[PDB]
């Protein structure tokens, strides 16, 4: 008995009471004579409320009967004010129904009789829910703006409709227009509502924010309304001059940039689950913005921070390729003949000769891990991937390094399990740096594979080495040497080598786990390659393959700008103050036309 | 603080000084009364220079104010001559601004007052740089030809505009027109400028070359301007006769052929990084040219030179399959039990019985290598691949043969390393010979794979044989025989055989290197195959797959014609001298129309 089933039952139940009540039936059928033979002579009590708490006038307004409505208003002018007392339509008056149906004569008549232009239809039907086919708001002015009836709109303002009115979701009439399907026609209606504003700079209707802190301009970008966005952009751009085909226009660049508490358009576009907002970046005030962010400041800091990461990880493996080794003191090798451990645990490290060199290497692996946690853990409190899952991996990597540290200081046997996870987590997070025209697009996506593949093998050969650095190399000796390890793992990448298989000997728990993940990633990269080899030249889907990368580059650029300090990464555009336009920062864009 | 940021600041700074200076503001706002209330009565000093070193007339010219400009010229006729004293617009007069905006009345008025039609706008904005949205030149005549205003063009010639004028890049008005987006409309403007030429055969405006030695016709081909190219081709073709649908036209074929110092159109098309010029080859005077070059002379000499290469390489392997062998004199085999060398060094060669047969074979491998260097090393001094990287490989191959020679005469142990590189470099450079309708296109690209694959295995099986010709065949005996070697390497091509793997035995350094390159090339050829199997029938992209090969065939044809001597490869077309048209060589082309 879902909700809907209820309204399905009520809509059927409404038509039943309309069938049953002759006053309500006559109001529906527009039976003029039957309304006089009922109201004037032993006529039913007028204030009848139907199945949906509707009056006879409500029914008269629903079906566009003006003759029958006018009879009901002259016999009982009280009704006009009565709202729908039902739960589905709590607050809806006969004026709401008259406005939506674009019954100008009935609207004009109800306004004559003094209908409330401020009545809030707070019924459950009018809620902004995916199970409601329309969302127009609460006030009757808001209904007229959505049906596109400019006649009713001004006719409502003439009778004192407050354009600043907000509904239960803190949405002005401007917010609701941007949430409408007919975008190209709502632009016209949007200008009509702005004309009736107070005409004052202060308390502007375009500035009144959503209950979720969204001005209509900002909501247009988050909702992916291209038509309303470009239209709203006209009010906030200034043409400096026109030199032949060139047009140097100056953009406002205010609500489209940082230093919103978190309120940047850019941050709202990259963090929303609306794909449709992906396209807002690509508009002519915004695309120029992020491309300049990325050219200088963006691309260099990414490669610098990336190169630092490359060194911080190659140092971690430098400490892993040479980790403390002990012999199999134990004779237990002889029992469990399957066992092939030459197990190493050592706390002989303190006395040091080529041991201290690692220690400072291990110390770097720790101070970098906490630094990683010092910049990402305070960031989860204030979560989307577009960039890629770099942040999820970068914290779990430092988690494994800290565990391996806590694994040490206890001389625990399972040192390998958390230490091996950090190897793949560390390196595979390197190929996220990979971020730094159909053919050129074939070669572009191919170099990303060569980048991702060499990165994967440098994390799994590193891992596979540790897995078998303890075990006997006479049986299952694929990785006796890092150099071999690399070359074996490389060949294992392409299925050329029957991967490391033994069955008489009990191989450690890690291999059967680390190799299973290696076998999957190696095929996905070989599958992500084929799609990049066909998908590039198969259609203009390449562009689809394309923005996504550009959208990822933008998502990364916004990330860099959040922690990097103010001294680095200066603000975009040019500030306006002396030069004399100014507190807002402006972007200078010039375009050629042909 | 990039350059651009500067001009972004200056354009904002200009509008500030315009805001600040009432004379400059009135010149912008076209305030006629405010210009009289300032110049006639205690008016500001006129020769005010703005933020961009601009006069009030410059500002008056920028925004199309004629009433305000006429006031400034009658109150101070001096201004007309003043150029922009700024660095961004050094040299720009008010006439330049009037010409671009197509303000005929202001142009006519400035010419009345005697404006310089030879003023060079040498500012940094007007430079031919990718960060400038337009490039029109320096002189005001050159501005009018680019905006398409034929009225201003002739109006400038009437006042003595030199059509032969060249800018800082040695570009005539003809050169600049070909560098314009609107190609179909610039053809019309191009004819208007030619009419005012001296009318003499000598000192023709179409013959005045670029500062980079490019006539406008030649520049059209290098820039890939199809519309200007076909248009300029009309002036240099002659219709012999018309026999029904047939039309035997005779083409000039002068600036489109060799014996330019290096100045052939063809050499300029094949060596430029402009893809767009790829399409110039395919025009109806040029496509007929290269196809005749290729049919006879081109295709045969390529196969002849190719067959010679095939023999010169099969001889090098003939000396490599049977190279001096010595035993492991040393007991060192017993130490380093991993070592599996039956190492051969010998200087017993001099005494000879089936040894001399190789020596003359080795001697051929040397005289051919220097001959290779005798034809490519003097060619680097006077670098693009289209043909493919054949030249880069052919020199490094001879480099390895010379090293192997220097490796000999020293009895060095590492003989194998440079000698094995020459094997793959020699053979894989053979499949460049591969150069010699969707389905037929499927079978066409498939035979190139069968050509490239058999060539690859004949270079790596040759290499793998040498790598294990010294090592023990009882362990890792994939290549004990060239015949086996071939068959193993063939199977290793298709991943059928777990490639040569051993871990108890220390395999030589080369295998882990030569096999890694074999594993990559074998997959790319199996990936270049799939794209040729789908890409052929997936769309008319096959053509895209297609010209590229035709463009490579043309690039190879131009290569052959450079070193081959004059006695071979006669000149294309027919010479004109008695027959009596002549010093230029002409190509006879007849076309049917339907
Ligand atoms: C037709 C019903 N009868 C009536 O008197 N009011 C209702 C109007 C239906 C509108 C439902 C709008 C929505 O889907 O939210
Ligand atoms: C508008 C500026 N003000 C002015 O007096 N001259 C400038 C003209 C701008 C042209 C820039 C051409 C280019 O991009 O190179």
């Amino acid at each position: 008995e879902s909700w809907a089933q209820s309204r399905d039952e009520q809509n059927l139940l409404q038509q039943k009471r309309i069938w049953e009540s002759p006053l309500l039936l006559a109001a529906k059928e527009n039976n003029v004579q039957a309304l006089y033979k009922l109201l004037k002579f032993e006529g039913c009590e007028v204030h009848q409320k139907g199945a949906m708490g509707e009056t006879a006038l409500h029914i008269a307004a629903l079906y566009d009967n003006n003759e029958a409505a006018q009879v009901l208003m002259e016999a009982a002018p009280e009704l006009v004010f009565e709202p729908m007392t039902s739960e589905l339509y709590e607050g809806q008056t006969a004026l709401h129904i008259a406005v939506i149906n674009q019954n100008v004569n009935l609207v004009r008549a109800l306004l004559a009789r003094g209908a409330s232009v401020s009545a809030r239809a707070t019924g459950s039907v009018f809620h902004y829910r995916p199970h409601n086919l329309i969302y127009y708001g609460e006030h009757p002015l808001s209904f007229a703006a959505c049906v596109g009836s400019e006649e009713i709109v001004r006719l409502l303002i003439e009778h004192g409709a407050d354009i600043r009115a907000q509904d239960s979701l803190g949405n002005t009439v401007l917010h609701i227009l941007i949430l409408q399907p007919n975008k190209t026609f709502a632009c016209q209606m949007y200008n009509l509502l702005l004309s009736y504003d107070g005409g004052d700079h202060l308390k502007s209707l375009e500035l009144v924010p959503n209950n979720q802190g969204l001005t209509p301009f900002k909501l247009a970008g988050v909702e992916g309304n291209i038509v309303m966005f470009q239209h709203l952009m006209q009010k906030r751009k200034h043409i400096q001059w026109t030199y032949g085909p060139l047009t140097s226009t100056l953009y406002d660049l205010t609500e489209i940039d940082s230093s919103g508490d978190d309120q940047s358009l850019l941050e709202l576009i990259v963090t929303t689950k609306k794909r449709e907002a992906r396209q807002i970046l690509d508009q002519t005030p915004v695309k120029e913005l992020v491309s300049l962010k990325w050219k200088r400041y963006g691309r260099p800091y990414f490669c610098v921070l990336g190169a630092i990461y490359v060194l911080y990880i190659i140092c971690f493996t430098m400490c892993c390729v040479y980790r403390p080794l002990k012999p199999r003191i134990t004779n237990r090798t002889n029992p469990r003949d399957n066992t092939l451990l030459q197990q190493k645990l050592l706390q002989e490290a303190y006395v040091t000769p080529k041991d201290d060199l690692r220690l400072v290497g291990e110390l770097v692996s720790i101070v970098g891990a906490v630094i990683i946690l010092l910049v990402e853990i305070p960031d989860i409190f204030r979560q989307t991937i577009l960039g890629g899952p770099f942040h999820v991996i970068i914290v779990t990597y430092a988690f494994m390094v800290l565990v391996t540290m806590v694994m040490r200081l206890t001389n625990s046997d399972g040192e390998v399990v958390p230490m091996s996870f950090a190897l793949v987590l560390g390196w595979c997070n390197v190929m996220y740096f990979a971020r730094g025209m159909i053919q050129k697009m074939i070669f572009g996506d191919l170099m990303r594979f060569c980048w991702q593949m060499a990165v994967v093998i440098l994390g799994f050969a590193s891992a596979f080495y540790i897995i078998f650095q303890t075990e006997d190399p006479d049986e299952l000796g694929h990785f006796y040497d890092y150099p071999m390890a690399l070359f074996s793992t490389f060949e294992l990448f392409l299925t050329i080598i029957d991967g490391p298989a033994n069955y008489d000997v009990d191989l450690p728990f890690m291999y059967s786990i680390t190799y299973a993940a290696f076998a999957i990633i190696a095929t996905l990269l070989m599958l992500n390659l084929l799609i990049a080899m066909m998908g590039d030249t198969h259609w203009r889907v390449a562009h689809e393959r394309d923005e996504l990368w550009r959208a990822q580059v933008v998502a990364t650029t916004v990330m860099l700008e959040r922690k990097l300090p103010r001294c680095l990464w200066p603000r975009s555009g040019i500030c306006g103050r002396e030069y004399g336009l100014g507190d807002r920062w402006f972007l200078r864009v010039e375009d050629r036309q042909d």
